[PDB]
């Protein structure tokens, strides 16, 4: 049983997006800021369930780097989902917006608590199918948080998606392992677009082919080798979470071994005498 809120608790105050509504509001429990989540009259059976549905799984959930699950208006409505409120919004945008204005150890630290949440979502048997950049959330803190929760309702998007998950729809831990190899990716290029301007067939295209991502410009070579692995066309020889989670600690608590760069390709030549 996730918490039941009453709406007297529950204050909107301005829509933060749309997923029908997001708010930012406050929660009366002092306040606390809150995201809020509606679903307006007339939604049909398979809408419940599927809003529903997020909070229950939400409600399984205690971690660090999952958003937590204030608590559910079921009883009136419009129905509504209040969690945690993450005050610097999803994590693509907000790399864009602050082009390299972080140290690349800030940036590995983000990938290790986006690691974290994913192992234990792994460990718990929820496979999210849809792990990118878009569906993961910034606090004040600069903690990542795994959001985006549901079944059918989440969902293919093509070039954060695992080969055998796009061929024969293969979801599982490990195509999430290779979509947290593009989440890798778009962290450490303060949000770049995967394959820029390639079409989505093209995108397959170059993966059939044997086509990776090329290294992104000021990356630790430890950090593009674990990303290339988890790129790996067969499933089995991807890193786990638990692998993945290992790695990146134990290189944040030897900070010296990110110093070492690997080689960018430049993509411009400049010369002069
Ligand atoms: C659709 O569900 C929401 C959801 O569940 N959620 C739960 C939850 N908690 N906190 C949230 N914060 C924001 O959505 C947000 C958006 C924009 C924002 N500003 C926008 C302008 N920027 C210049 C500064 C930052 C600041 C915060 C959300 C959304 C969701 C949205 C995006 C990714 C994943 C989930």
């Amino acid at each position: 049983f996730t918490t039941e809120i009453h709406p007297s608790c529950v204050t909107r105050q301005k829509v933060i997006g749309a997923g029908g509504e997001v708010y930012k509001g406050m929660l009366k429990t002092k306040e606390v800021p809150v995201a809020i989540k509606t679903l307006k009259a007339g939604y049909t059976e398979k809408q419940r369930v599927d809003f529903l549905g997020e909070a229950g799984i939400m409600g399984q959930f205690s971690h660090h780097n999952i958003i937590r699950l204030e608590g559910v208006i079921s009883k009136y409505k419009p129905m509504m989902i209040i969690t945690e409120y993450m005050e610097n919004g999803a994590l693509d945008k907000f790399l864009r917006e602050k082009d390299g204005e972080f140290s690349v150890l800030q940036l590995v630290g983000m990938l290790r608590g986006i690691a974290a949440g994913m192992k234990y979502l792994a460990n718990m048997n929820y496979v999210h199918r849809d792990l990118a950049a878009r569906n993961i959330l910034v606090n004040s803190n600069l903690v990542c948080k795994v959001s985006d929760f549901g079944l059918s309702r989440v969902l293919i998007p093509i070039r954060w998606t695992a080969p055998e998950a796009i061929s024969y729809r293969k979801f599982t831990s490990a195509s999430d392992v290779w979509s947290f190899g593009i989440v890798m990716w778009e962290v450490m290029t303060y949000g770049e677009r995967p394959y820029w301007e390639l079409s989505n067939h093209e995108v397959m295209k170059a993966i059939n082919d044997g086509f990776r991502l090329p290294t992104p410009m000021d990356c630790p070579s430890a950090i593009y080798q674990l990303m290339m692995q988890c790129w790996q066309q067969e499933r089995a020889r991807r890193p786990k979470f638990a692998d993945i989670v290992s790695i990146l600690d134990k290189l944040i608590r030897a900070p010296d071994s990110l110093k070492t760069l690997a080689d960018f390709d430049p993509r411009v030549s400049i010369r002069l005498p």
